[PDB]
């Protein structure tokens, strides 16, 4: 449940991203893979990346990157009202990705780390607080469509 005043604050912050999507996609991408190597195992297609300049010369995981924000993005911008949106995602991550809600926590704080890199001094306390409660909304509503399905 975010306020108003903080859902200007997510969209605020979102403007950022939405200046360079691919970018900040495959940044959010690298700091996972980087951060929790057990996530690449999850990608066959970037589970071949030994290493960080191949990530980073990956076309395909800034293509993912894009894909994976737009779609966040789409739901950020419903400000909460997702159901639509959020559905297919926690089907396919939870039936046919098999993705533990943990990444989800895992992706979320490296959206935080990743905004602050890009960022720095500009995504201010009150920002990540509203960052911050956003994504736990979703990864929070994912849990709940998660939990119908019994998986984790
Ligand atoms: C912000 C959180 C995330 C969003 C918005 C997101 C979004 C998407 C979208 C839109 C797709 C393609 C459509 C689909 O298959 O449903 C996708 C595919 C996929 N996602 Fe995510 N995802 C997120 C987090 C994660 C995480 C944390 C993982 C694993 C650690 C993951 C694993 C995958 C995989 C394996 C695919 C299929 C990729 C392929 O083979 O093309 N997702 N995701």
């Amino acid at each position: 449940g975010l306020s108003d005043g903080e859902w200007q604050q997510v969209l605020n912050v979102w403007g950022k991203v939405e200046a360079d999507i691919a970018g900040h996609g495959q940044e959010v991408l690298i700091r996972l893979f980087t951060g929790h190597p057990e996530t690449l195992e999850k990608f066959d297609k970037f589970k071949h990346l030994k290493t960080e300049a191949e990530m980073k010369a990956s076309e395909d995981l800034k293509k993912h990157g894009t894909v994976v924000l737009t779609a966040l993005g789409g739901i950020l911008k419903k400000k909460g009202h997702h159901e639509a949106e959020l559905k297919p995602l926690a089907q396919s991550h939870a039936t046919k990705h098999k993705i533990p809600i943990k990444y989800l926590e895992f992706i979320s704080d490296a959206i935080i780390h990743v905004l602050h890199s890009k960022h720095p001094g500009d995504f201010g306390a009150d920002a990540q607080g509203a960052m911050t409660k956003a994504l736990e909304l979703f990864r929070n509503d994912i849990a709940a469509k998660y939990k119908e399905l019994g998986f984790q």
